[PDB]
């Protein structure tokens, strides 16, 4: 698999699977700043899966590493905002992070292998 462009559709498919996960519910759209009035005191850079999908479709990611950084920001924001590790939304974030990491590893490996083959 030395296709330099294959990661994009692989990331679209993975986002589709994350949207089917019930555990993505709290992360499908920008955080509700009315409900969580302190949110932007705690979180410098909001991120959500709809923003990640729109950035991908706009052609504004150059690599799957950049997409992976934004998805990891969704999860670090949830860990920063949680009042406890025994919270529903943080708990959903941890299962969804495990699912994401399990699926993104081959996407990153294949991309990096394709770049190395291009420069051979
Ligand atoms: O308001 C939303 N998301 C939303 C927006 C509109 C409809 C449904 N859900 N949050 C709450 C903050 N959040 C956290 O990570 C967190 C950790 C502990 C408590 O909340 C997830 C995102």
């Amino acid at each position: 698999s030395y296709d330099i462009q294959a990661w994009k559709k692989q990331c679209e498919e993975l986002l589709n699977l994350i949207f089917q996960c019930e555990d993505s519910e709290p992360f499908r759209q920008p955080v509700d700043l009315l409900e969580y009035p302190d949110y932007r005191d705690i979180i410098d850079t909001p991120m959500d899966f709809a923003t990640v999908r729109e950035t991908l479709e706009a052609g504004n990611y150059e690599s799957p590493m950049e997409l992976c950084k934004d998805v990891r920001l969704i999860f670090s924001n949830s860990k920063a905002y949680t009042p406890s590790k025994r919270s529903r939304i943080y708990s959903m974030s941890l299962r969804l992070s495990a699912f994401f990491e399990e699926h993104i590893s081959s996407v990153l490996s294949d991309y990096k292998s394709a770049l190395r083959f291009h420069k051979r």
